[PDB]
């Protein structure tokens, strides 16, 4: 219950010492987020001082604490708030990394190519441009993604080796602290980078070398905002809460994170609607 | 007075600096509105970036604002002209967002079929020119400009059924066809299926409720690329009382006149002789 999960949410909020306000404001609703994002900055500057993180920012991680510990508590509760996803997250069970040299768009279908990959229904739309039935997703060169795709995969098996399920899926911001209506994305931008020093230089560390490239998420629209984090660096965020929490309780909640659905939702916006202009007038129009 | 308005204006042209060969050509003179414009552009760029148009030309939009100003400038240096309007534009009370399933044409007759006409036409040289092919799909756009309206100005005591509407196109400012800009319904795509509990900005909410807005373009698309949206062309009004408001403070008076139906708005159907020029002085030779 709600209450339960308040006990829970006191004590974390007491013992990594919160803001004697935030804590007394916390009521437990969808937008309250920053004392959480709290108990993990301090949790993590007090027990893990030596975290260097890569192509992510301080901010990006301690957020991203933050949403995945609220799924917890949530989930510790049995709460429910409709319209409402705690993680920011879904999980997209990528193709990328299975046939040499395929990728396929959000979308599930291939990616036509113009070495370039852009999602089929940009096919009118020159290379790096969308349309408004697009999910937005380009690569300039095709082979990096998949390196990068590659490597995620190669780091979530180190990481569970005896994994029944998961090696697949593709653990993802689905909004940025943007959308968190605009035109551009809908999602937090998915954008290869590589790791040059790696070329030549723990099963993991392996996994960077063997595949030189990181799957590294930025801004919808790079409204626009400072959102990055790549994606190895969300998955250590999700794991560390899952310590932060065992560290704390006996036992860790069931936190289901939905698996990503395509949906129009998501489609490329190419046109906006009327936001007024403000002005201090009673009436309209003279007369 | 003259001198005055003349002084406020080459405030304003110089500090957004306009060419100034407009700068010197400019004199407060009835269709003197480039200058303006630029004003308007410049200012826009520097202190607006972030605007956003639905449906309408970027140009006709400095152009609406320049036409604003003008007003505004000619008001405050009291200076008038005998033929001449600076706004360009009317305000039509449509009765098109009152009754259900009810539109209205600029004859004040509820239009007929579908389809919906002036009763003129069930064009006829007696017609305003108004026609729209689906009904609802012309309702639904009414509705939202009165929906936007009512939300930039909770408090208007009178105003929301009104619209502010354009007269001239850069065609009339006689001819044949439509006398005056082309009411055309369009509608909002992405707006049908939005959540209308998204967030807290109502004029948003208007597009959401009611996805489809009216776009003024050519009187008849001599035609021009005349195209601007109801919501932009009240926005071109009030961010002009914005940029005014910054270097003068007090905003002075500028009534949009209202819409009254009278035969100069009649479909055009037959053409009336123009004499080409002849360098005689006589016109027979014996
Ligand atoms: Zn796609
Ligand atoms: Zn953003
Ligand atoms: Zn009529
Ligand atoms: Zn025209």
């Amino acid at each position: 219950a709600w209450e339960k999960g308040m006990e829970a949410a006191r004590a974390l909020m007491d013992k990594y010492h919160v803001d004697n306000d935030l804590k007394a404001n916390f009521k437990l609703l969808p937008d309250q987020v920053e004392a959480l994002a709290a108990v993990c900055k301090t949790w993590l500057n007090e027990e893990h001082r030596g975290l260097q993180l890569t192509f992510t920012s301080n901010k990006t991680f301690v957020t991203m604490m933050g949403r995945f510990l609220q799924a917890y508590l949530q989930s510790f509760a049995e709460v429910t708030y409709k319209h409402h996803e705690p993680t920011g997250c879904a999980l997209w069970l990528h193709r990328c990394a299975e046939i040499e040299g395929e990728l396929k768009c959000l979308h599930g279908s291939i990616m036509i190519n113009k070495d370039a990959r852009c999602c089929v229904h940009d096919a009118a739309c020159p290379a790096n441009q969308f349309s408004g039935k697009s999910c937005g997703m380009f690569f300039s060169e095709g082979a990096k993604a998949q390196v990068a795709f590659k490597q995620i995969k190669a780091f979530m098996q180190a990481l569970y080796p005896n994994a029944q399920t998961g090696h697949g899926h593709l653990l993802m911001p689905l909004r940025c602290e943007c959308n968190s209506p605009f035109l551009g994305r809908q999602l937090p931008k998915l954008t290869p980078f590589a790791l040059s020093n790696a070329e030549d230089l723990d099963k993991s560390v392996l996994a960077s070398v063997h595949h030189p490239a990181l799957i590294v998420f930025q801004c919808c629209n790079p409204p626009n905002c400072d959102f990055k984090i790549s994606a190895p660096d969300l998955l250590n965020a999700l794991v560390m809460v899952r310590s932060l929490w065992s560290e704390n309780f006996t036992e860790l909640p069931r936190m289901v994170v939905p698996e990503f659905k395509w949906s129009t939702k998501h489609q490329y916006r190419n046109v906006s609607l009327p936001v007024a202009h403000s002005d201090a007038r009673q009436n309209p129009f003279d007369f």
